[PDB]
């Protein structure tokens, strides 16, 4: 046990604390306590406890300060174990995890998580004390990010509820036209939820999970039927729950932003779960809309063009690749033109269909044999077209070969930045594990470096922009969503735009679309 000791304690020591809920914006803080040399000390209320801290320092620091802001107080993220234990393996990604992984346990008792954060981070950190590139990222990515997010939570977005309400009556036609026509290609009524009813219905004229569904598109009523759970999914999930997200006391919508969750140090979102939104589909961009700006406000929304590309293109130093950014070419335009050599100015549009297919397949995984079907073209053909891409960026193929190689001798793979990631299984004698193994391979360096590069623009932006008064609000994919005053939304944008566009040196050159408007769809023109 440890020696109880009064509130408050000295700066420096490692606090711990328990929520009644697992949203920071919506919980009550229950417990807080903190830890120092061999002593612990409880709050006697915890609320007010807060202001004698002058840095929540320890695990889930984040979480606190966003409870804090809300409150009124500014208490920092500082040190958090959690950072540290996932650069040291992206594997660690929950508190629980990292404590039984490395001596602690996690427990609903404030005093007992503050000596945890102690213990774990003087551990950690001597492990990492070693690694001249992990301690960089720490100190000039992740822990700045931390604050960062957390603005960013307490903050929050505006949301056009009136939008929202009408939007969810429209969908519920859509899906009442579409059960309509189910119908009529069935002769007869049923519960299409219904697992029995649909069963029979189908077995009744047909000759037979989603996957089986997608397969047996034989008859146009599995079509009809797939769109109906489409829907049914989307408005349940993002159109319908929306309205009842909204904190009473901001008036704005909370999403939650974890830092340590992705396998690649991608950051992700929940509650929603902007990652998930429908890109490109009519619904999905009618969502965005319902995002809008404070009155008297606009949104500056900054988006990174082909990044992976451009990524790739300077991790292989493929003079090929590097010259269609530099000459600022159409990459798609080129590549065909490239693979059936031919000039520019005879690239059939199916020509560049084929390329924009490939340029991306060869990014997420190998598409191979996806190439067959996607592209409506025989097998044999379809091996050539992406020999001949390799044919013409020679140095992509030896990249991969590379990276394939160092990862089975050292074991591990790792971004521009340093950033790693274990791969055991390149050694695998199971293919699909293998198989596996080898597509994360490369696909980590490629979209780890491409999130480095978001997370150091995000830390050196937010500073300079907190300097006028603006505020950053989203981050999904490769963009970055801001609110700005109107009067003030032109310079923000050139601002961002630049530091974006020049965070760090690369032998391509980065460019940002930059998008103002009333509301998160309007902005992305």
């Amino acid at each position: 046990a440890l020696e109880e000791a009064p509130w408050p304690p000295p700066e420096g020591a490692f606090v711990g604390f328990v929520l009644s809920r697992k949203e920071p914006m919506w919980a009550d803080l229950l417990a807080l306590a903190a830890a120092r040399g061999g002593r612990v000390h409880r709050a006697p209320e915890p609320y007010k406890a807060l202001r004698d801290l002058k840095e929540a320092r320890g695990l889930l620091a984040k979480d606190l300060s966003v409870l804090a802001l809300r409150e009124g107080l500014g208490l920092p993220p500082g040190d958090d174990p959690m950072l540290l234990a996932y650069l040291l393996d992206p594997s660690n990604t929950t508190p629980e995890g990292v404590a039984r992984r490395y001596g602690g346990e996690w427990t609903e008792e404030a005093g007992e998580r503050a000596a945890l954060s102690e213990r774990l981070f003087a551990n950690l950190w001597g492990r990492l004390e070693g690694e001249e590139r992990l301690l960089w990222l720490y100190r000039e990515v992740e822990r700045p990010l931390s604050a960062v997010l957390a603005h960013m939570e307490a903050t929050g977005v505006r949301l056009d509820v009136a939008y929202l309400r009408a939007l969810s009556l429209e969908v519920a036609e859509e899906i009442a036209r579409l059960e309509a026509e189910v119908f009529r290609l069935a002769g007869h009524p049923f519960n299409l939820n219904s697992r029995d009813q649909l069963e029979r219905v189908l077995f009744d004229e047909l000759g037979l999970a989603a996957v089986l569904e997608a397969l047996r598109e034989a008859h146009p009523i599995v079509e009809k039927i797939l769109q109906y759970r489409e829907l049914t999914k989307l408005k349940s999930t993002y159109i319908d729950p929306l309205p009842d997200l909204i904190h009473p006391r901001t008036g704005r919508l909370h999403t939650r932003f974890n830092q340590t969750a992705t396998a690649t140090g991608r950051l992700s979102s929940s509650d929603p779960n902007l990652q998930n939104i429908p890109v490109r589909t009519p619904l999905g961009q009618r969502i965005r809309r319902a995002f809008i700006a404070e009155e008297g406000w606009l949104l500056v929304a900054l988006d990174y063009s082909q990044i992976e590309l451009r990524v790739l293109a300077h991790l292989s130093g493929d003079e090929n690749l590097i010259r269609v950014f530099q000459e600022g070419r159409d990459i798609h335009t080129e590549t065909a033109s490239w693979m059936f050599g031919v000039p520019r100015e005879a690239v059939d549009p199916l020509m560049r269909r084929a390329a924009k297919t490939i340029n991306f397949g060869v990014l997420y995984g190998m598409s191979a044999h996806r190439l067959s079907q996607e592209l409506a073209i025989p097998y044999e053909e379809a091996q050539a077209f992406i020999e001949r891409y390799f044919q013409s960026f020679p140095k992509v193929r030896a990249w991969i070969e590379k990276t394939l190689e160092e990862g089975r001798r050292r074991g591990y793979v790792e971004t521009l930045f340093g950033r790693r990631r274990y791969v055991p299984d390149l050694e695998a004698r199971v293919k699909s594990v293998r198989e596996a193994a080898e597509r994360m391979a490369f696909n980590m360096p490629v979209q780890g470096t491409a999130a480095d590069l978001m997370k150091l623009a995000m830390v050196k932006l937010f500073p300079r922009l907190e300097e006028m008064g603006a505020r950053m609000l989203l981050q999904v994919h490769d963009e970055l969503v801001l609110e700005a005053p109107k009067e003030r939304a032109e310079a923000v944008a050139r601002l961002a735009k630049e530091v974006m566009e020049g965070v760090y040196p690369l032998a391509v050159p980065l460019e940002v679309e930059v998008g103002i408007g009333e509301d998160w769809l309007s902005a992305k023109e």
